[PDB]
């Protein structure tokens, strides 16, 4: 009988500039569990400008040359725990 | 700032498994700590009980527990740059 | 105590195919050591020795005969053990 | 043998965050699993809530939470031979 | 979500070197991957060829090469609540 | 996939140690995130709470708590490829 994962630090939203970066970070109840962020509902895809962070019972996101299109919510989930927060991308 | 491009060293090879069996999926990277990203059918999995997604060091895992006649299709991985596929055939015993 | 939360479970091979054994204990990061047969495993090619969280994987390649016997893995205080069976096709 | 100097691959860069939001900064190594340090002003970072310091593979994040204008200043990095610095500007 | 505050389960203990040998240093936490620092007579230790920084789940180690006599003093640790402290002691032949 | 063998970057150096004191090995990997496997007189070591097995991207470290006089002799480290001896020397003040 073993305690489920939980979300001790949520999501917090991100405003970010056209071309500019926005970092997401969420901690865990505890570490090493594996997880998958979306964005308007959609798996993330690794990549340069998509970078995906794993450190103790952190998770962080990182998307780097944000565009307007991109405007959503990012949302995090590893097993039980869920998270969700907007990402805003603004014009200058 | 010159870099090798993440290669595989070892690929994705076909599993054959019959119903409700387990069926494992490797591959080895030319490097350490990449971060990996998992598909079935061009589906991306999501770790669970039944469906394990494990890395450690250059070794990326795939266990995908209590296999169905409807998971039989194509598992493909990709790190960085780094891309392999190989047939997952679920057997009717 | 570190316990044992899913146990190794007993694994039926051909010859020359590969068998994987896995145990998930209660806590992540605890340093494992695996047997075959009552003998220490280190790495290699054929036999890989995998953690990740809580979770510890044993590959082996290209089963043979004689390795039909108990696995077992110990980490800290935590213990279990199943069978390979390898057979002839 | 011959083992090559740890490199910066990607450099920290610039950060401009308005008083009491957070900045992360991010750089990445030419290898994973170095042990790096972090510095605000020639100072060496501790690890607390407020000031996360993260490692994962080649990657290196500091997050500083609810920034103050006396934090202006130079952020800087050093794992074994390489080093990086960019600025933190708190923005009034 | 309500944790536990991470604490020590095996101090620092003393150590007593030679100058020019080494000193290893060794604590257990409460918790694996928790960030901590260590300190020399107070002073934050910079991590070169002769003082290494090592973690490994709940354990962190510091090693310390080439010991002089300059370093004799108290060796600290700190990983958020957490602190630990013990002597080093550099001896002369 | 045309890749270099691991190799010992760091070896193992010999330790003296009195009864009852800790004895501490370290050695370093061409490569982090290799398994290995550390042996005291030609035994494979059985992690225990006197005999703790820490790795940490290229270091590996051995650590042996309460050291006996017969524990006197080689400690080595082989990683596949690369292999590294030095001795253990437990003495009584
Ligand atoms: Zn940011
Ligand atoms: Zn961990
Ligand atoms: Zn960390
Ligand atoms: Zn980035
Ligand atoms: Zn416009
Ligand atoms: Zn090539
Ligand atoms: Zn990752
Ligand atoms: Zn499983
Ligand atoms: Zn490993
Ligand atoms: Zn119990
Ligand atoms: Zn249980
Ligand atoms: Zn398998
Ligand atoms: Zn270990
Ligand atoms: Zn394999
Ligand atoms: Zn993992
Ligand atoms: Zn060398
Ligand atoms: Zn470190
Ligand atoms: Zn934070
Ligand atoms: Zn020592
Ligand atoms: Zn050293
Ligand atoms: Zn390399
Ligand atoms: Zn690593
Ligand atoms: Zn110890
Ligand atoms: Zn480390």
């Amino acid at each position: 009988a073993m305690a489920l994962i939980e979300v001790e630090k949520p999501l917090y939203g991100v405003e970010v500039f056209v071309g500019e970066t926005a970092h997401f970070e969420i901690e865990l109840s505890e570490p090493d569990v594996h997880g998958q962020w979306k964005l308007k509902g959609q798996p993330l895809a690794a990549s340069p400008d998509c970078e995906i962070i794993e450190d103790g019972k952190k998770h962080i996101l990182i998307l780097h040359n944000c565009q307007l299109g991109m405007t959503g919510e990012v949302s995090f989930q590893a097993a039980n725990t869920k998270s969700a927060a907007n990402l805003k991308v603004k014009e200058l």
